[PDB]
């Protein structure tokens, strides 16, 4: 192509600092592949960077990543230290990234507990509920101290049944301290469910 491609090109494409001078395209290339790996970014099998490209005589290199959702979780490293390297990452303003949000469809019934639970700061996550066990039959457990106005239950697509977590939202903002207060460490059949404010940073800082 010739002056062509020009949005992609930037987009699936990051701006890399506080890298050495002198720093090589597989070097860059495996760290990021890595890491992307272990934070469980990787959506794809195999190595979400695409090329790495180095400017002669200057200090910064471009990432350019195979998917652009996949591009943009490695903004993520901006400012983080990976292995001893600090990473900076600078975000490009010629396109706009999209979020990978799946809109809910009106799975919900209006005049009772929301299937759709925002993340707020009173944010609840539900581990620990045995399979046989759905969104409706926990609630059970969480509505001893009191309802909720949104809870939905994960269940898995392939399996068709409840993976065992749960996200929930209490009506009053007292009960949400004192619900996950006793609901934490519920030994119940086999499992002891956990009950834990996500807006801890729920498996993510």
């Amino acid at each position: 192509a010739m002056v062509g491609s020009q949005m992609t090109r930037q987009a699936r494409r990051l701006y890399v600092g506080n890298i050495p001078f002198g720093i090589t395209e597989e070097a860059m290339m495996d760290f990021f592949n890595a890491q992307m790996r272990l934070g469980g970014l990787t959506q794809a099998p195999g190595n979400p960077v695409l090329a790495v490209q180095i400017n002669q005589d200057k200090n910064f290199a471009f990432l350019e990543f195979r998917s652009v959702d996949e591009t943009t979780q490695a903004m993520a490293f901006d400012g983080i230290i990976f292995q001893g390297q600090s990473l900076k990452i600078r975000r490009p303003h010629d396109y706009q990234p999209l979020p990978g949000m799946s809109e809910n469809p009106s799975v919900y019934v209006p005049g009772v507990v929301s299937t759709v639970v925002p993340d707020s700061a009173h944010k609840l996550f539900i581990g620990g509920l045995p399979n046989y066990l759905n969104d409706d039959q926990v609630k059970e457990l969480l509505t001893s101290f009191g309802p909720l106005k949104a809870f939905n239950l994960v269940k898995d697509s392939a399996t068709g049944l409840s993976k065992g977590y749960a996200f929930c939202e209490y009506v009053d903002i007292n009960v949400t301290d004192q619900a996950i207060a006793g609901l934490n460490g519920m030994q119940l059949g086999d499992k002891k469910l956990l009950v834990q404010r996500a807006s801890v940073g729920a498996k993510n800082a």
